[PDB]
């Protein structure tokens, strides 16, 4: 039932209902000669929607907006990018053109600029230090410390017990650390431990790519990371 990479042509986007008022979005994109799936989140915010992460590229993010309008029919009014790479901010210009207010931490914005990526407009205050959390509409944003990248954020939806890990959390079947160019391998397991301590009651955990699962994804991710340091 959760859609997989072979099922989603590049340029198409799927929505998957996780709970009342909470969806993931799934899209696909080419990276270094292969196509990969990628997850974001959508959360009902009263009469509006909160989007977590783009659908990895302008074309995909436009298909995401059209899919939302077709299937849900509420406006996306705000979007948060959880780190600075193109699967998370690629498409921000499309969001902004569509009337969406785009957000990221000051760190994410700076890194996106240096990288030549699209830059979310607004800075999120209060996420400077490992362990910092802030409320943002119907979610909590948490900076666990450096992991997949130095700036990566995770997102918790307390009304549904949904934890979105972005690229700091791997799916259960993934045994190989993927893109780790900007990762901090020594800090990653500590950052996971912070997530674990802060969200011990999470029921659904969404990795940045692939199948959702449970809190077992956190331990699994640490295992893969520790294995790729030995
Ligand atoms: C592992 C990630 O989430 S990194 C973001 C890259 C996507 C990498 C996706 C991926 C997933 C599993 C294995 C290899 C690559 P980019 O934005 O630079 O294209
Ligand atoms: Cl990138
Ligand atoms: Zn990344």
């Amino acid at each position: 039932e959760y859609p997989t990479v072979s099922e989603i042509p590049v340029g198409e986007v799927r929505l998957y209902q996780i709970a009342d008022g909470v969806w993931s979005h799934i899209a696909t994109q080419s990276f270094d000669g292969a196509v990969y799936p990628s997850n974001g989140l959508i959360v009902r915010d009263g009469d509006e929607l909160l989007l977590i992460d783009t659908a990895w590229g302008a074309k995909n993010t436009a298909a995401l907006l059209a899919e939302i309008e077709k299937q849900i029919g509420l406006p996306v009014t705000r979007a948060v990018s959880t780190h600075f790479h193109d699967d998370r901010v690629g498409g921000v210009d499309v969001l902004r053109a569509a009337g969406v207010a785009t957000y990221a931490s000051p760190s994410t914005r700076r890194l996106a600029e240096v990288e030549g990526n699209e830059i979310p407009t607004h800075s999120l205050e209060g996420l400077s230090s490992s362990g910092d959390a802030v409320r943002f509409g119907p979610v909590e944003l948490f900076y666990p410390g450096a992991a997949h990248s130095t700036d990566n954020l995770v997102v918790y939806v307390p009304s549904a017990s949904v934890l979105y890990g972005g690229c700091a959390i791997y799916e259960l079947s993934r045994t190989s650390a993927g893109n780790v160019a900007d990762a901090d391998l020594a800090e990653w397991p500590t950052s996971i431990e912070r997530i674990q301590q802060h969200y011990p009651e999470a029921q659904f955990v969404i990795p940045g790519h692939g199948l959702p699962g449970g809190l077992d994804l956190l331990k699994h991710t640490t295992n893969v990371v520790k294995a790729h340091t030995n």
